[PDB]
């Protein structure tokens, strides 16, 4: 039986543990945090994640989809809150079977942890990876008190998140070619209670967006009708725009309150604990980290956030991580040897990871900026018309990323063709009546092969 050691009992690490263990691998999984299934008196605070078809299919392959969806809120569309107009529901995809699921991250982790153990994996909590000796095939783990433990390993899977200790160890023996692209936006997570969401008739079965240009809020529903709200806002005000909102100008909750009353007037009444949450929850940081290589020979490999930290603006980090896990398990299971498996996995997934990294960054202006420009609405109106005329050729990029399993690289490649096509077609035209619909449809057939 082939052996594997996995660092990080997160989403990708527990899914790949289950997939390999049920295939007969001997799987040991080490996690720095305690087991969240051991109930304590602490008040856990979990965010929700948007689970899309990519992630759902990965869970489906693992035999865990029904259990996860049993605990997920169905989001049938986007509820767009734009000042001046009532909230507008934009249904997802083209049919009523295309939805996104709001799943509590802790609920999901417990389902995955149970699933990995049922398949035969052994999970060891309260043990953080400190170092790896690749030449001697040994690694060093320690608890929170620093007591150290050495283990031999045969195959090392770094599924240990955006601050991967496995990545750090690999960069000591191989040039990973790291390029860190810092993001000027931070985020703050806020909360709407079930009482508040009911009192203001906030729709539970939808994903809510408050676009506002350089900043925005979004909210995802929980089973108990609470919502977790995320504010995206610049860390610092630029010198060019010294009065522009930023976290540095919100020194306390009272400043935050006045800011929300002015810029999010229909949302502020629902944020009962805005002041307390703002000061007691830390401001998160966002970054994109691109690596040229994800593996060291056949000894170690990265996946998930360990391999490709990305901005959350597309709701695809978890979905990509689960897709990564399926691909890595497939390659390891059928390859001639671990070295071939890790090279083939990297060669398959690295261009797709770059794609979703770039599309997630681009999708920020799509949510907050590109909703009030006249050209955008005519392009989307023309994009929907082309999606009906050529449904196997023109699929909007959001639907390809979210509701299909087409490789991220093809989704971005086809999306660029589609975006330029719509851009040229609507240029110097103000109405759909002044646009020739068969000329755009002919370009769809010339430049977009059917799927
Ligand atoms: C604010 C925010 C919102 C997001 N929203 C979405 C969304 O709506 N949809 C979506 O698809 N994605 C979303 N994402 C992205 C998603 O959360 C991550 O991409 C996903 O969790 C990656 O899974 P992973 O298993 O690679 O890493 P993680 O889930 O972070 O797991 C890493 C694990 O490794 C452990 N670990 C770390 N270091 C060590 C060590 N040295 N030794 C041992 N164990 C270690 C950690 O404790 C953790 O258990 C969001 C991210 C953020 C920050
Ligand atoms: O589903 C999406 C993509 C989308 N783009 N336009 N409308 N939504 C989506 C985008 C972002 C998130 C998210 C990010 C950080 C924190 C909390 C949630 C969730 C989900
Ligand atoms: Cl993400």
């Amino acid at each position: 039986a082939r052996q594997v050691t996995i660092i990080g009992a997160g989403l990708a690490g527990t899914l790949v543990a289950r997939l390999l263990a049920r295939n007969g691998w001997q799987v040991n999984l080490f996690e720095r945090r305690p087991d969240p299934r051991i109930e304590t008196g602490a008040r856990g605070r979990s965010i929700n994640l948007a689970l899309a078809e990519r992630g759902a299919h990965a869970l489906r392959l693992a035999g865990l989809e029904r259990e996860v969806l049993a605990e997920a809120v169905m989001m049938r569309g986007r509820m767009v809150h734009v000042p001046g107009t009532p909230p507008n529901l934009q249904p997802y995809g083209r049919d009523d079977s295309e939805v996104i699921w709001s799943i509590n991250r802790d609920r999901l982790n417990r389902i995955l942890l149970d699933g990995a153990e049922a398949a035969g994996a052994s999970i060891h909590f309260n043990l953080g990876l400190d170092s790896v000796d690749f030449a001697r095939q040994r690694l060093t783990l320690s608890n929170v008190s620093g007591e150290r433990l050495e283990k031999r390993f045969h195959l090392l899977i770094g599924a240990d998140g955006c601050n991967s200790a496995v990545r750090q160890a690999m960069a000591s023996v191989v040039d990973l070619g790291e390029h860190l692209e810092t993001q000027p936006h931070g985020y703050k997570e806020l909360q709407i209670t079930p009482e508040a969401s009911a009192q203001f008739n906030l729709e539970p079965n939808a994903l809510h967006i408050w676009p506002h240009g350089d900043y925005m809020c979004i909210a995802l529903p929980n089973l108990d009708r609470s919502f977790t709200v995320t504010l995206f806002l610049h860390h610092q005000s630029p010198a060019a725009q010294p009065a522009s909102p930023s976290f540095a100008q919100l020194v306390d909750g009272h400043a935050a309150r006045r800011f929300f009353q002015r810029q999010f007037p229909d949302l502020s009444p629902m944020l009962d604990s805005l002041e307390q949450d703002f000061e007691h929850h830390p401001t998160g940081k966002l970054a994109t980290l691109r690596l040229t290589t994800w593996h060291v020979g056949g000894q170690a490999v990265l996946l998930g956030d360990a391999a490709h930290p990305m901005v959350p603006f597309h709701g695809q980090g978890m979905n990509c991580a689960l897709e990564d896990a399926v691909a890595l398990a497939e390659h390891l299971q059928s390859a001639a040897d671990n070295a071939s498996a890790l090279a083939a996995f990297t060669a398959q997934r690295q261009p797709d990871a770059l794609a979703i990294q770039a599309m997630a960054l681009e999708n920020y202006v799509e949510m907050s900026s590109k909703v009030a420009s006249p050209t955008y609405l005519l392009e989307r109106e023309l994009g929907q018309i082309m999606a009906q005329r050529q449904p196997t050729r023109f699929i909007p990029r959001y639907s390809m990323v979210t509701f299909s399993r087409l490789p991220y690289a093809q989704a971005m490649a086809r999306g660029q063709i589609q975006e330029q096509l719509l851009k040229f077609a609507v240029a110097n035209h103000s109405d759909l009546t002044s646009i020739n619909l068969d000329a755009v449809e002919h370009e769809v057939t010339r430049c977009l092969p059917p799927l």
